[PDB]
């Protein structure tokens, strides 16, 4: 509602290590797929195993548990045929978060800016998170999602704010040129990146919209 006396009127989360941790819902994704192959599980103690759930994409994680010939397509064809919706619950909050967007609420504008596309909207109304959010940006709803400014210049345009009116929280490098292109001040947290803000806890939010 923008209540707040600051020059901040909006205050806009990136998804994926800023308000969860998808961690352990990737992890039971891969788990199932090994079951349904005829595979050993993953181990949390093999270090290059989960350096792999970490930083691959899910084409090049299947490519590389899965060498051997016609392997990969069944893989495909597995991954594919589990349902995401048993795996959103399998997300873990990030601690204070809701209790920050409570504090927030009435004060400022709020917003998502992910490069996720079908799931997002699902998220919010698993988690009971879709009282809070005016606008939703998501892959599917802009031609060019992050690091390119487009999602962000449109929670601007949502808001009718200037750019220097509103803060972006993310913890990517992807969320942070978004917010260079788009000259929105940008909000680290608890990431190694250059920002206007950081953050390690979510409560602090409500000490940076002056
Ligand atoms: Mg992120």
């Amino acid at each position: 509602v923008s209540s707040n006396g600051g020059a901040i009127k909006a205050v806009i989360y990136d998804c994926d290590g800023v308000m969860f941790d998808s961690f352990e819902a990737n992890l039971a994704f891969y788990q199932r797929i090994m079951e349904m192959m005829g595979r050993p599980r993953l181990s949390r103690d093999n270090e290059e195993q989960m350096r792999i759930l970490h930083t691959y994409a899910n084409r090049e994680v299947l490519a590389h548990f899965f060498p051997s010939p016609g392997d990969w397509e069944e893989a495909v064809r597995c991954a594919g045929a589990i349902d995401y919706r048993e795996l959103v619950p399998l997300m873990i909050m990030e601690e204070g978060f809701r209790e920050a967007l409570d504090t927030l609420k009435g004060r400022v504008g709020l917003g998502v800016c992910t490069n996720r596309s079908t799931s997002m909207d699902m998220v919010l109304r698993l988690f009971s998170l879709d009282s809070y959010f005016s606008i939703v940006m998501t892959a599917s709803r802009v031609t060019n999602p992050k690091p390119h400014p487009e999602p962000l210049l449109k929670v601007l345009e949502h808001f009718g704010i200037g750019p220097r009116e509103a803060l972006f929280v993310g913890d990517s490098e992807v969320d942070r040129l978004s917010a260079e292109a788009a000259g929105v001040p940008f909000v680290a947290y608890k990431a190694p990146l250059p920002a206007a803000y950081r953050m390690e806890h979510h409560r602090e939010i409500i000490d940076l919209l002056g």
